[PDB]
Parts: C-alpha cells; sequence; structure tokens
C-alpha cells in the first residue's frame, strides 16, 4: 500500500477490508418482520432533503433512499467504477470493475466483476469516504475520496443532490502505465414513482463544457417527457478535465443486456467510442458512461474529479401531498437542471473539501479524545441525512419557511417523534441551529389541534381520540400519510395521554434557546404559550395531588411497552426539569404569574419527587409497579437536561451522584462486563429486570446520552467506557455490524431491533 501516504485519511475513520467477510453479524431481536439489510452498509450520499444514496464498504450503490421516505437496498448493478492498465511493452491490458461482488443474473456478464479480496480497503468519516485499490494486477495504485457537501451552518451545500468522486492515481513502478479510470451509471429515470412503463422515453444526453481551463464533459440521463412528477427528473454523471489526462464517453449502452457494447471498448485500450445517441429507450435499460485515460510514469501522482448529480425535485408522499425539495431553491423546480448541479461540483469541490476539514479540525485536533470515540461521533451523523430527510420549497400548485422533518427510523415511519428527538436532536441544535428551530415552531404550532377523529390504539384495541387540545403530539405524521399534515401517525399507544412528551417539549425549548447563546427571545417568544399550555394540561394528570403526573401502570412514554405507575424517576425528572425551565423562560420574558406558579409547583413536586423515590442509594423507577425498586439507566433524564439547560441542580449533587455510580456499577458493568453499554432495568440483586423486552435492552441513544451525562458529572472514565460499549457494538470487529445503521436497541446477545434509528445521534451530546 503505497497510495495511502498520498491521500490524507484520518486516523479515526472507520475502515473494513473491500470484499471482507464479517462473521459476527446481528439480526433483529423480534419475531415480526423488520428491516434487515446486512452488513454490507457503507457512508451515504446526497444532502439534506434531497434523497441519499449509500454506496456500500464493496463498492456497489444498494441503498436508495431517493424516494423520501422509503428504504430500498438493491444493487443496481451498471452503477459502477472500473479501472484499465497496461503496462509499456504488454501485448494486452487488464480491466476490472471497482465491485467485490457480481450480478445476480446475466446483465452485464460482459464486465470484470468480482473484484479480489485483500485488495483495497474501505475508510469512513461521514461526511468523506475513502475506497483504496491495492492489487497485485494493477501497477498503478489508485484511491478515491467521495463526499457530499455537509456542512454545519451552511443551509445550501448541505441541501444538495450531488456526490463528488476525487480520484488519486500514483505509479510506485518502474515502467510507464497507461491507466483509465471509468465512471457508468444507469439512467434510472422510473427506478421508483412510475406505475407502468419504467425505462420508456428515457434518453441520455452528453454535455461538452469547454471554457478557459475548464472543461467538462458530462452525461444526463433524463426522460423525453416534461411532466411534473415524482417519477420525473434527470441523473448526471461526469468529469473535469485535468493536465495530462483525455476524456471519453459513451452516451448510451443497454443495461438489460451483456454489457459487452462498451465493455469490449474499455478493456481493449480504456478508450470508449465517443458515441452521442439520443434515442429514448422502450422497454431496455439504458447507462451512461464516462472515462478518463492518461499515461503514468514511475513516480508520477495524478488527481482527477468525477461528479455524480440527481434533479428529482418533485417528493411525493403516500397521502398524496407533493412537494418541491429543498435544493430547487438553488437550482430550479422543472427537473432539467442535473448538469447545472453537477458543473457546480466539479467547479466548487476543492473549497466544499476545505470547509468540511475546516468543522472536523477542532475535534479531530484534539488529542485528549480517543479516535474511536471521533470514529462514532461523526460516523453517527450519517443518519441526518440518510434518515428519509424531508426539507420543504413548496406545494406542488401552491411562503418564508422550508418545513422539516427526520424519521424515527424506517420500521417505524414517523416524522421527528418527539419523545426520540429529545436524544436525537444534539446535532441539530449544535449544528444546524436554524432547522432545529423550525421543528420545534412546527410542534409548538399543533399543540391546540384537535382532531376529533378515533383511531384503534394497537396495544390493546381501545379506540382514541387521535389529536387532543393542549397535548405536544407524538410526531409529524408518516411518509405513507401526510408529513407535517396529519400529526400522530403512531398508534401502538395514544399519546395523547404520554407523561414525557409535554415535558419533553418545553425542555427542547430551553434547551435550543441555551445552546444557540441565550439570544434569541424571539424564538422564546413564538413558543411561550404553547410551553404554559403543554405544563398546564400537564399538571391535570397528577391524580393523587403530590404536584407530579401520574403515569397510569400502562406505557405512556418513550418506552412504550415498559409501563410506569404512580410518581416514576423517568417522567418526574422531566417534569422537574421542565418546571424549572419554564421558571426560567418566564423570567426571560418577564411574565412574573407564570414565574411564581411554576416555581411553587417545582418546589412542591421536587420535595414529593425526593421523598417518594430516593432510596439512600439511588431513584427507584417508581412508586407502584411490581418492579418498582429496579435500577433504571434513564432514571434522572431530568437532571442529564437541566446539567445541559444550566438549570442548576433539581436533585441533591451527592444523591445524582450516588446515582450515576450505581448505573455504571449494575447496568453497565454486570451487563456483559460493560462491552455493550447501559442496560435499561436492572434489579438490586444485580439481575437484568425481565419486566419487558425493552427493561433487558441496551438503548444506544440513552446509553449515549447517559455518557453525556456522567460527563458532566466529572465521571470521565466511566462516561467513556459506558459509550464505548456502543461503539465497540457498532463499529469494531468484536461487534455486530451495525455501522451506517446504529439500531435503537440490542439484548444481551447483540441481536437489534430498529436499525437507522434516530436516537443514538444523542452521542452529539458529549460534545456540550
Ligand atoms: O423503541 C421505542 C420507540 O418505539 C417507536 O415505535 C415509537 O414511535 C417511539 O415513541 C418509542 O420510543
Ligand atoms: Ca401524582
Amino acid at each position: 500500500d503505497k497510495i495511502s501516504h498520498k491521500i490524507d485519511i484520518p486516523d479515526s475513520a472507520w475502515t473494513i477490508g473491500i470484499g471482507e467477510k464479517f462473521k459476527n453479524a446481528g439480526h433483529p431481536n423480534v419475531k415480526y418482520p423488520m428491516i434487515d439489510d446486512s452488513y454490507v452498509q457503507g457512508a451515504p450520499l446526497g444532502g439534506f432533503g434531497a434523497g441519499t444514496i449509500g454506496r456500500t464498504y464493496n463498492g456497489g450503490f444498494s441503498r436508495w433512499h431517493l424516494e423520501i421516505g422509503k428504504n430500498k437496498y438493491t444493487t443496481v448493478y451498471a452503477n459502477q467504477f472500473s479501472v484499465f492498465q497496461k503496462v509499456e511493452g504488454n501485448k494486452d491490458g487488464v480491466a476490472q470493475v471497482l465491485y467485490a461482488g457480481e450480478p445476480e443474473n446475466g446483465y452485464l456478464s460482459s464486465w470484470k466483476w468480482d473484484y479480489p479480496k485483500e485488495s483495497g480497503m474501505y475508510y469512513a468519516l461521514y461526511p468523506n469516504s475513502w475506497y483504496t485499490y491495492t492489487n497485485k494486477d494493477l501497477p498503478v495504485q489508485l484511491a478515491v475520496k467521495q463526499f457530499s457537501p455537509i456542512i454545519p451552518y451552511n443551509y445550501k451545500e448541505t441541501s444538495y443532490p450531488v456526490a463528488v468522486f476525487k480520484w488519486t492515481a500514483y505509479n510506485p513502478t518502474n515502467k510507464n502505465v497507461d491507466v483509465s479510470i471509468m465512471f457508468t451509471w444507469q439512467n434510472m429515470i422510473g427506478f421508483f414513482g412510475k406505475q407502468v412503463n419504467v425505462n420508456s422515453g428515457n434518453f441520455n444526453k452528453i454535455i461538452k463544457d469547454k471554457s478557459k481551463d475548464s472543461e467538462i464533459v458530462a452525461a444526463v440521463m433524463g426522460n423525453i417527457s416534461n411532466d411534473n412528477e415524482e417519477w420525473n427528473g434527470e441523473y448526471s454523471i461526469g468529469v473535469k478535465k485535468v493536465p495530462g489526462v483525455d476524456i471519453s464517453y459513451k452516451a448510451k449502452f443497454v443495461t438489460t443486456g451483456d454489457g459487452s457494447d462498451l465493455w469490449h471498448e474499455f478493456s481493449k485500450n480504456g478508450i470508449l467510442d465517443n458515441k452521442d445517441d439520443e434515442t429514448p429507450t422502450k422497454q431496455d435499460g439504458i447507462g451512461s458512461a464516462i472515462a478518463v485515460n492518461f499515461k503514468l510514469q514511475p513516480g508520477q501522482t495524478i488527481e482527477v474529479p468525477f461528479a455524480l448529480s440527481w434533479d428529482l425535485p418533485i417528493m411525493k408522499f403516500g397521502g398524496g401531498d407533493k412537494w418541491y425539495k429543498m435544493y430547487t431553491k438553488y437550482f430550479g423546480k422543472n427537473g432539467k437542471n442535473s448538469f447545472a448541479i453537477l458543473k457546480e461540483a466539479l467547479n466548487n469541490y476543492q473549497k466544499w473539501e476545505k470547509m468540511i476539514d475546516d468543522w472536523q479540525k477542532p475535534i479531530l485536533s484534539n488529542k485528549s479524545k480517543p479516535d474511536w470515540y471521533k470514529t462514532a461521533l461523526f460516523n453517527e451523523l450519517y443518519y441526518l441525512a440518510d434518515g428519509g430527510t424531508a426539507w420543504e420549497n413548496g406545494k406542488v400548485g401552491e411562503r418564508t419557511n422550508n418545513m422539516f422533518g427526520l424519521l424515527e427510523c424506517f420500521d417505524y415511519n414517523y416524522y421527528e417523534t418527539l419523545d426520540v428527538r429529545f436524544y436525537g436532536s444534539f446535532p441539530l441544535v449544535m449544528l444546524w441551529p436554524d432547522i432545529e428551530k423550525q421543528v420545534m415552531r412546527q410542534f409548538a404550532d399543533t399543540i391546540n389541534v384537535q382532531d376529533s377523529s378515533e383511531f384503534k390504539v394497537g396495544s390493546n384495541g381501545a379506540m382514541a381520540v387521535k389529536k387532543v387540545q393542549g397535548m405536544i403530539p407524538h410526531d409529524l405524521g408518516s411518509s405513507y400519510a401526510l408529513p407535517w399534515i396529519k400529526i400522530n401517525a403512531y398508534d401502538w399507544q395514544n399519546p395523547n395521554i404520554w407523561k414525557d412528551l409535554n415535558s419533553k417539549y418545553v425542555l427542547l425549548v430551553y434547551r435550543d434557546y441555551v445552546l444557540t447563546g441565550k439570544t434569541d427571545k424571539e424564538f422564546l417568544k413564538y413558543t411561550w404559550k404553547s410551553v404554559k399550555t403543554a405544563l398546564d394540561k400537564l399538571k391535570e394528570m397528577d391524580k393523587d395531588n403530590d404536584g407530579i403526573p401520574d403515569n397510569e401502570g400502562i406505557p405512556d412514554q418513550t418506552y412504550d411497552t415498559w409501563s410506569m405507575k404512580g410518581t416514576s424517576a423517568y417522567c418526574g425528572s422531566l417534569w422537574l426539569a421542565a418546571l424549572k425551565a419554564a421558571q426560567e423562560i418566564g423570567k426571560v420574558l418577564k411574565d412574573n404569574e407564570a414565574y411564581i406558579k411554576y416555581n411553587e409547583w417545582y418546589k412542591i413536586a421536587q420535595q414529593n419527587f425526593e421523598k417518594e423515590l430516593w432510596n439512600g442509594e439511588y431513584y427507584n423507577f417508581d412508586t407502584e409497579s411490581d418492579h418498582k425498586d429496579s435500577i433504571m439507566a434513564d432514571q434522572l433524564a431530568g437532571q442529564w437536561y437541566a446539567d445541559i439547560l444550566r438549570l442548576g441542580d433539581i436533585l441533591p449533587k451527592d444523591h445524582v451522584q450516588k446515582a450515576l455510580k450505581k448505573i455504571y456499577e449494575f447496568n453497565v458493568m454486570k451487563f456483559e462486563n460493560g462491552k455493550m453499554g447501559a442496560v435499561n432495568g436492572m434489579r438490586p440483586d444485580g439481575i437484568v429486570d425481565e419486566s419487558d423486552i425493552q427493561a433487558q435492552e441496551v438503548w444506544t441513544g440513552v446509553t449515549y446520552a447517559l455518557a453525556s451525562f456522567m460527563k458532566y458529572r466529572g465521571m470521565t472514565e466511566e462516561a467513556y467506557n459506558t459509550a464505548y460499549g456502543v461503539y465497540k457494538m457498532t463499529y469494531d470487529k468484536s461487534g455486530k455490524g451495525y455501522w451506517f445503521r446504529t439500531p435503537e436497541a440490542w439484548t444481551k446477545d447483540g441481536n437489534y431491533a430498529a436499525s437507522m434509528y434516530m436516537r443514538p445521534l444523542s452521542i452529539w451530546s458529549m460534545e456540550v
């Protein structure tokens, strides 16, 4: 491996061998259907709201999130980088697709498949990833750096449906070598959204943009129709000319054939026919190819950038609503702009690399932090793009704001699940705060919505009212229905009687003020009515007048199969913190009567909480359940947020410290020797609480948040050891292979529930 030294991959990048088999992989810990796309994954390409494309460590373009809200795992075999090399003085060169696999059927059988094992590596430090190719039969060593411009505090480039592939090629041998690199792409118009004749009308054109010191050659893969529909638009691939390289292309090869129409050209001498052909297809799949060819002398290096763009302007949700995607603000709405996007990338990629480096540098350069922690911190951010992210720039047919939503996950297809975003939204408040405040104003606007229609509650089969006035919604809808318009898609429980949503909502509001400088009084003003309403409604759920809402002996909070009854440590601490936040907001906005009321409620609830739950060692799970003395990992979630919000002690320092030490001692260290995170429930005898599946799970997001709590409280070793188990399980060779699909949960056997989950974005609470 002589190529690594010629590129700059950080040591904290996650790494795996190209073609590596992973033996230990986990699978769903449930008996009903659940997504399991395998461990063959990678860091996504594509911006927020753009649709994303998962290119795996084996080289395939395989995890398709281009249909917003849907996860489709299928390798489009025509989509590849291929290489040709010929040593000066040999009769023949060699040609190889850079994919460690082959097609299932006989399409593209002429291409050279099965890139060999032990001949390259994949690296990822989101938004960047890299492949190196160090192969006995390829004397010139190659690497590629691939990325999209995901940039904190930038709402423009961060939205773009674009990816850059910056190639570096180096000749360590003492012979001249002819090298070609070829990008192939299928015209994927009709891959989704088209009900009949899925390829019909697809056609490919070549654009040559020749201007002083800037030659770009690109293929634009579109359809003859000017229909403005979800399925219509364009893909583009292309390359920028650099000194010492020639460009060749082929406009049209048949993807639903043996591929030899293209491959006989490339495998001969690495030079394509330069044949333009705009003839539209009927039934056959078609694709385009862009190649560079160059001669490398001994010791010579060359760099050449390719790019990929996709202009699919309209997202349609299952309820019928069609919206424009955010990037259309910058490039237009008509779906004929893929070249402009591609060109912008090829002329600006060096700047984008520097912008990415500039935001990663403060963490990467801090040598007090272990590399494993940086691996997790950056790579968990994949979910911000990969989470079915919707970011609208107007309803089709139809404002100053652009509504946003991140899915909880794909198995539970709900936007912005609030009980989860309480944990998962840290990267948005810390790196894209304008998006975060927008989402919270979306929630504010729903507080007094009433939808008196009824739904069947999944857990018990009773009927309930969809949305109650004054209760914060569980979610902002589903991609199968109407995101932003029809809220509370979730129906397993009735979220209108949840005891955590209203408090978490208030805590989220005050968090968003504090973590953006305590300057945004306008945001506090916009949300103030909803904050008062939320706490006032929750107060009414105090049945026994101890000043604290009563959990009802059903799952009435985020642990939606784990019953709480009476005063719970979890909802009770959240209520206390929420009251303290509202007091502070009241002070900021000069609402004296609110300050006084919430101060009084707080003082009464605080003393009762402590009396009812403090047991000498930790806070009891709750007051009334069968295993009320279980040690809960999240028992002091309210105090965690109070630390972040700088609200001080809601409970005595000494008791918080004792509780945290107990959780570390029991829920971490007595659960598989502390190598897997914090189990949610542990009995005081040191045995996992088996009262529900949830008690017996580590929740990845709960564990990272608890690590954050431990860290702020000076338990530095415990904090990082607690988080390490999550990192290990996700990324390490000894783990369960969950990279780029971090799940909600695992059980002690390592098997999982709900891959690709929002909650573990909470790792960013460790950077406050
Ligand atoms: O895994 C627990 C989670 O399950 C999801 O289906 C629900 O939408 C969440 O509210 C809940 O916290
Ligand atoms: Ca009560």
